[PDB]
C-alpha cells in the first residue's frame, strides 16, 4: 500500500441528506491508485467545519486527504480559505496542474477551481471541484503526484 | 446578451492624447463574444485611478472589467497591484490560463504578465498585457470563462 | 553579452564538500544563451545564508540569479521562503511555466517545485529544482524569458 487516505465531502445539500455521487468515485480511484482509505467525511460549506476534518486527519497522521466541493466563485464556496491556513508550505504545482489539465478536458468548474494543495504536518492536502467530471480529471493528475510525494517523504526513513 | 462590460486602458500615453490601438480591439471582441459594452475608460499607471475606475465599474454592477496595460515588469506597471486588494476571492485559474496560452502562442508579455483575475462584488475583474496580440490572445481565453461565471451567478436566480 | 549572471547552489552536501553536479551544466547553459556567469555560490539549505548570497548579487547589478535546490517539499528546503521575502515584484508566469514545462517533461522535481521567480533591485531572481533534469528543462524555459526581461529593462535606457 502507498498510504492512508481520506477524503472530505465538502457539500450543503449531502450535509443534509441528498446522495453524494462523487465520494465513492473518489474512495475507488484512491484504492486503485494503491491507498487504503480510511473514511469519508461530510462536511457542510463551513470554514470550522472543514477545518476540523482536515484537523483531524491531521493529528491522526494521514498521509493523503482530497477534499471535493467548495472551490467556485460563489460566497459560499470556502473549501480554499478553509484550506490555505493549515498549510505548512503550499505546492502549487499540484494546484497548477489540476487546473492545467482540467481546462484542456474541458471541465470548466476545474479550469477554475480555486483549489489550493500542500502539506500540513505530515499530511498531503488537495482541494478538488465537486462534479463527477473534475473528480475524474483532478484525480488522474494527483494521484501520481501524490504517491511520488508521500513515496519522498517514507524514503527519507524519518 | 450575455453580460454587460467595461474596458479599462492602462496607459500613461493614452491619457496623455495618443492613440490607443487596443481598446477597440477590446470592444469588439466584448461585442462579438455577447457583452454589451458600457464604455472604456483611460486611466494612466497610477494605483489609485486604476483602483478608482475599477471601483466604479464594481459600484455600478458591472459584470465583467477587462483592464489592459501595466501588468509588465517596470516599476510604472501597476494595474496587478491596484487590482489585487479589490478581489474578495481571487480566480488564479483565468490568470493562469491567460499567461499559459499567451507563452504557448509565443505572446511574450502575455506569458510573463502579472495580471491577477477575480470577483469584486458583483464583478469580474480581468488584467490582460498592453499589446494588440496580448489582447487578441488573452480575450480568447477569457471569454468563454467569463461566459460561464457570469451565467452561473445569473442561474443562481439571486 | 546579453548581461551579467550568478549561480546559487542550495545544497547541504555540496556546501560540506560533496560534488556538485548540478553547477556546471547551469553555468555552460547560461554561457550557450550569451550570458557572462560572474561566479557561482555554494550555500547550505539556510534562509539567512540563500539571501546573503542573492542581496550580495542584488548590490553588485548582476542581471540574473538562478538559484539550483532547496525547493521541495521537505522542512529543510527553504530557497522560496528566503527568496519570496525579496522580491520587489512577483513574476509568477517564469515559475508557472517552469513547473509546466517539468511536468510535461516528467521530471518530477520541476512540476513540483516551490521555487519562486521575481525582480529584485536590478536582478533577475528564478528557483530551479536541484536535479540535473530539471536544470535541463528549467533554463531551456527559463533563459529566452530572461533575455526577454533583460533585454527590455537595457531598452529602456535607463
Amino acid at each position: 500500500p502507498v498510504g492512508r487516505s481520506l477524503v472530505v465531502i465538502v457539500n450543503d445539500r449531502t450535509a443534509h441528506g441528498d446522495q453524494d455521487t462523487s465520494g465513492p468515485l473518489v474512495t475507488e480511484l484512491l484504492a486503485e491508485a494503491g491507498f487504503v482509505v480510511d473514511g469519508v467525511v461530510v462536511v457542510e460549506n463551513d470554514l470550522s467545519e472543514i477545518q476540523n476534518a482536515v484537523n483531524t486527519a491531521v493529528i491522526g497522521g494521514v498521509d493523503l486527504v482530497v477534499t471535493v466541493g467548495g472551490t467556485g466563485v460563489t460566497p459560499r464556496d470556502v473549501a480554499p480559505e478553509a484550506t490555505q491556513p493549515l498549510l505548512d508550505r503550499e505546492l502549487l504545482g499540484i494546484a497548477e496542474a489540476i487546473r492545467s489539465s482540467g481546462l484542456a478536458a474541458g471541465v470548466t468548474e476545474a479550469g477554475l477551481s480555486r483549489g489550493v494543495a500542500g502539506i500540513s504536518g505530515s499530511t498531503l492536502v488537495v482541494n478538488i471541484a465537486g462534479s463527477r467530471a473534475a473528480v475524474r480529471d483532478g484525480m488522474a493528475t494527483l494521484t501520481p503526484m501524490a504517491i511520488q510525494i508521500i513515496e519522498q517523504l517514507s524514503s527519507l526513513e524519518i
